[PDB]
């Protein structure tokens, strides 16, 4: 059917879910336990890979929390409706100081958001 | 009915509105007179709260203006259509120098974003 | 129709176009050679103008590549249905290093997002 479709590629690795009734987002969580550096950016390993919905891609978006408590960004985030890959989720500490993730921890979220993708009209002849 | 349900929680608090017909964001404007420091995060309180309409979230997007000027951006920004308390807009500031933000500086925009939440369905059993 | 209609303001500039049969955005590239600064911004021209389909904008989203590689974001990034104007791709570097941009570089995509555009409700009276 047209829902979430997940496919784990490691036993440690979580199903996508939402926090709540009107949740915009299915958390995504960290499969390895890494540190995303002070001013820098990391790739972390979300150990799974989906299928978002048809006429619809999946934005990973940033958290409240570590947004405003540790200064977590979300670099890139635009995972395509082909996408047959592993999902990435690539942070980037706004922090002078480093930030711990460990296996589980919910570092994102995904948003299946609706796009139109029609074709190019080229004015001007 | 299901439009953009605004709630003052502030005299102060403006009611969000769209600068023009395609526009597609509606202004969010600052209750407080901040300063976002220099490489630095703050979260500004809009002094409302909203009820995004069903099948859709509101996403906090920057606007073109702070910038371009200065290198303004938002974190964060997720707002869930289950979400009662009030807007934060949480702002980064990407220069070596301080921002000023005055009580009803429009400081970001909402924009009604239509998303799709169906359920998750795993596979590999 | 309502379909992507694109404008080249000068020979140079490039059609947006998607990548794939499920990719999300169309690319956009640069039609400058620029240098987006270290910790910097800029702001890349790529000579079209166009109009998103109706109830639905334009969003400059990051691409994975430059995201991951160089650590470059995509700050402002939102174009009304209403944008006459031509299209400015905002950049941030986030790295200590610098990053060069030639004519023809694809240096971000856009997305054609689906939104709502309501009137606005206000409560409390
Ligand atoms: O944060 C991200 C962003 C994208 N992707 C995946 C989804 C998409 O299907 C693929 C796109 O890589 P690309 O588009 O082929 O490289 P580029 O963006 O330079 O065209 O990467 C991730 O895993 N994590
Ligand atoms: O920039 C933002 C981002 C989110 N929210 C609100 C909307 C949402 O309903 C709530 C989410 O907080 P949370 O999701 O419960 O914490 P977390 O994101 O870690 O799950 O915070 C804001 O006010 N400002
Ligand atoms: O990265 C961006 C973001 C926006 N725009 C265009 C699209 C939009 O139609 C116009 C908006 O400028 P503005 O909204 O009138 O200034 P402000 O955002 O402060 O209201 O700028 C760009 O070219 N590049
Ligand atoms: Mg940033």
């Amino acid at each position: 059917m047209s829902s979430l479709l997940v496919k784990k590629l490691v036993e440690s690795a979580t199903t996508p879910m939402r926090g709540s009734e009107g949740a915009a987002g299915y958390d995504i969580s960290s499969v390895e336990d890494v540190v995303v550096p002070a001013m820098g950016r990391i790739a972390v390993s979300t150990g799974i890979s989906i299928r978002v919905p048809d006429g619809t891609y999946g934005r990973i978006a940033p958290r409240s929390g570590l947004a405003y408590k540790y200064g977590i960004d979300v670099l890139a985030g635009v995972i395509d409706e082909d996408y047959t890959g592993e999902v990435k989720v690539i942070l980037y500490n706004t922090t002078e100081r480093d930030y711990i993730i460990k296996k589980g921890d919910r570092i994102a979220q995904l948003i299946l958001e609706q796009i139109v993708t029609p074709g190019v009209a080229v004015v001007l002849d």
